[PDB]
């Protein structure tokens, strides 16, 4: 006898039972559910491409593990009655409603933004659950983050990498289990004023970040470290615990105080600038450049 | 009243007759054609993949203006009788048989080779009609070219981007109302003695050209030059005609020379190298390095 069930139709409505622990919605259109009885031990629920209906009074079953939103959904959320042993959320594409009332379930410890997620609201008054790990953000997020109670169970932090994140980070308060943090294309801010956390194991840079290291300490425990093509300072006083380095082909600086031990250094070649082209013109004609 | 005809079978010949000005062999029609009588006022005719059969002993009619052969022909046509009125030939990817002793039409005005080519034979001491004006290269030819009689007709010669030809110049007659020279890939010989026709007003070069430009004199009728990523040449005397002038990322010259009444001087990024980094990194650590 089946326990899985994808409900194409308004016919398949029928076929759902409480021996259905894996459930399929939204396939084909938009399917209403305000009045729908959910199976009792339903473990895991996915809302497919055209599924966008409130929520807000709607009472999944706590046995719900699983909870994955689809490309269409977009509805308030802050008034949710979350199951009670919800541990894995994941947001489509065009969600972008307010959470900073929230009241996640303890039992959560993944939240993952889909790639190009419109999600773009405030955090800093939000209440996360003290069993979030996993937290990874889209496209759009560009919110600040100086003033938000991050969860001591926190240990990986992620940005998409073309995210447009850009805020200052000098007065954030990271938990001490953070294991690993990536930013996204558009992070450019100082970070001599931050303290990272002693268990930072990864990170990761991303494109436009390009900010001086003279003034900066990291953690002992740091092994995994990427940069991005327009980071040019100079590197001297890197922990000698690292393990890994990342940079590119843009970077014109001496490297001669790195840390020994350094298991890998990657280099990745991109496309040269044009600087060097532009000074060696006649003035008159450096107005006159098309750069391919 | 159809006169548009595409031949894929043996039968389909029944459907020729005096009122098909337009005519395709289908792509699967490999059959002789000794033996067709063809439409009295036939104006375009097209071969498809797999048509390969001798053509030296038809005689197609005078009418013919525009002529295109296929993937698979390769045939002798030293021998044949070319219509009086043709203007535009295409040769495909398999041919490859002497061309010297052909007897073109004097209203040819254009010949192509397809984009790979395997044409690979001299053309010396061929007689090129009198109305030649664009004649394009392939990929696989590679042949001299010195002692060849140009007509004063020709207007644009052309490699593919790609060709292997790799020849001297120095010594070649250009016509004196040839406009457009493009090199390929391949070609890096000296062009100090070259004389270059009084009108012409494009000049391009591929990416293995690395010759110097010192002892160099263009026309003053020159509008457009361009390099490729091997030129690190100095360019000091180039005429003050120029209009647009094309060079690449990996140029480590200085350009104070260039001429004033330039309107547009593309640069061209390429992938950097590795070197600049590891010539300045710890002499210790250059082993682990990793090249991406």
């Amino acid at each position: 006898g089946s326990m899985t069930l994808v409900i194409k139709t308004n016919e398949d409505l029928n076929k759902l039972n409480d021996n259905i622990h894996t459930l399929t919605i939204g396939a084909n259109f938009n399917q209403p559910i305000e009045h729908i009885k959910w199976p009792k031990l339903l473990t895991t629920l996915t809302f497919e491409w055209y599924f966008d209906q409130p929520i807000e009074n709607v009472k999944l079953p706590d046995s719900l593990t699983t909870l994955t939103f689809g490309y269409s959904f977009n509805q308030p959320i802050e008034k949710v009655k979350w199951p009670k042993t919800l541990a894995f959320l994941t947001f489509g594409y065009k969600f972008n409603k307010p959470i900073e009332k929230v009241k996640w379930p303890d039992s959560l410890t993944t939240l993952i933004f889909e790639e190009n997620s419109l999600f773009d609201q405030s955090i800093e008054k939000i209440k996360w659950s003290n069993s979030l790990t996993t937290l990874i953000f889209g496209w759009n997020f560009n919110q600040p983050i100086e003033n938000v109670e991050w969860p001591e169970s926190l240990t990986t932090l992620v940005f998409n990498e073309d995210s447009i994140f850009n805020q200052p980070i000098e007065n954030v308060k990271w938990p001490k289990l953070l294991k690993t943090i990536i930013f996204g294309c558009h992070f450019n801010h100082p970070i001599e004023n931050v303290k990272w956390p002693g268990s930072l194991t990864t990170l990761i840079f991303g494109d436009d970040f390009n900010q001086p290291f003279e003034n900066v300490i990291l953690p002992k425990s740091l092994t995994n470290l990427t940069f991005g093509p327009n980071f040019n300072q100079p590197l001297n006083f890197l922990p000698e615990s690292l393990k890994n380095i990342t940079i590119t082909t843009n970077y014109q600086q001496n490297l001669y105080n790195l840390p020994s031990s350094l298991n890998c250094i990657k280099i990745i070649s991109y496309k040269r600038t044009y600087e060097h082209i532009v000074n060696v013109l006649p003035e008159h004609l450096k107005k006159k450049v098309i750069k391919i």
